[PDB]
Parts: structure tokens; C-alpha cells; sequence
């Protein structure tokens, strides 16, 4: 079979984990998926000349058991940590995701991604530098994307996948 990414979408609800997968999967912007659904997304795409499968968890947060969670950070490749640009508790709150995948995983070696979204809003808490000093810490790549207007959208995927791609070579 062609390759395989498993990809797992993060972070507090609100901030557009399904908005930014759906827009992705599907290239429209949904503006009301309920809140509690967890669910999986599957895309064939082209990305550096790999024509590759994209497979997305995206996240609702706390689980029937914790042992549901812990089983998608192992299985899970790569994450895309999102906060919304107009939310501090939800920027706040990617230090606890960040800890938890590198502790379910025992690795501190995990591919992600930080990703700022909402970004079409001028309504603004976390400046660009804040998320870029953030990332820089992480040394991991930052995007700021819009789910409503699809700007860095197949960037923030594409990048988490070349960030897996480097952690294979390894
Ligand atoms: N303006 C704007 N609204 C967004 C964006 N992404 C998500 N939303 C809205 O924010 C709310 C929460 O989005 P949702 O995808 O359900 O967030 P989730 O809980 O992280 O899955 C919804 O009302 C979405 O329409 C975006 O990029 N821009
Ligand atoms: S629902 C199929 C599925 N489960 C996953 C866990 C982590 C990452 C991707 C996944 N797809
Ligand atoms: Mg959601």
C-alpha cells in the first residue's frame, strides 16, 4: 500500500480542530460541528511528488477511558497542536498537549506542528511573536491558518507530514 500518515488534530475545544480538518478533507469551511464528536477523516494526496494517505484523528478532548487517549498518542505519527488566535487559555493550554504526547509516547522525540487558527478574525490575544517564541522552544514549525478561508491550511498537514518524513529518517 501507498504510505500512510497518521495524523492526530489537538487542542481545546473551540479553536477549530474540526473546522481546519473538514476543510481540509473536504474543502469547505463547516462553522457548526458539534463540539463532542471525535471521529477519523482519510485523503489521498500528493505532497512532494508521494502520493500518500493522509489519516486524521481529529480530537473532542476527554475520552470514556483514558486508555482511549493514551491508545491514539501511540498510534498517532505526528500532531497538529492548535490554538485559536483569540483564545490565551486555548495558547495556554498547548504546554499541557505538548507534555502529555511526549509522555504517553515516552519520546521526546515526537513530530508536531504548532498552528494559530482563526487568523481571518482582527479580534487578536496571542501576537504572532508569542506562538513564534513558543515554537522556537519546541523546535518545531509555527503556521497561523484560517479554517474560513483555507490560508495555511494544506501547509499546517503537509509540514506535519515532512516533520514525520524527518523523524523516519532518523
Ligand atoms: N472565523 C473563523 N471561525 C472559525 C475558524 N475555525 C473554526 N471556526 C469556528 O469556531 C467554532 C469552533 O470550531 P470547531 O471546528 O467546532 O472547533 P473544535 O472544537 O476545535 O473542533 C465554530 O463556530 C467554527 O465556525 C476560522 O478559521 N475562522
Ligand atoms: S479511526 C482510525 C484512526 N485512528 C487513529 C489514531 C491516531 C491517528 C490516526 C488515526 N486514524
Ligand atoms: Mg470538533
Amino acid at each position: 500500500g501507498m504510505t500512510e500518515y497518521k495524523l492526530v488534530v489537538v487542542g481545546a475545544v473551540g479553536v477549530g480542530k474540526s473546522a481546519l480538518t473538514i476543510q481540509l478533507i473536504q474543502n469547505h469551511f463547516v462553522d457548526e460541528y458539534d463540539p463532542t464528536i471525535e471521529d477519523c477523516y482519510r485523503k489521498q494526496v500528493v505532497i512532494d511528488g508521494e502520493t500518500c494517505l493522509l489519516d486524521i484523528l481529529d480530537t473532542a478532548g476527554q475520552e470514556e477511558y483514558s486508555a482511549m487517549r493514551d491508545q491514539y498518542m501511540r498510534t498517532g505519527e505526528g500532531f497538529l497542536c492548535v490554538f485559536a488566535i483569540n483564545n490565551t487559555k486555548s495558547f495556554e493550554d498547548i504546554h499541557h498537549y505538548r507534555e502529555q504526547i511526549k509522555r504517553v509516547k515516552d519520546s521526546e522525540d515526537v513530530p508536531m506542528v504548532l498552528v494559530g487558527n482563526k487568523s481571518d478574525l482582527p479580534s487578536r490575544t496571542v501576537d504572532t511573536k508569542q506562538a513564534q517564541d513558543l515554537a522556537r522552544s519546541y523546535g518545531i514549525p509555527f503556521i497561523e491558518t484560517s479554517a474560513k478561508t483555507r490560508q495555511g491550511v494544506d501547509d499546517a498537514f503537509y509540514t506535519l507530514v515532512r516533520e514525520i518524513r524527518k523523524h523516519k529518517e532518523k
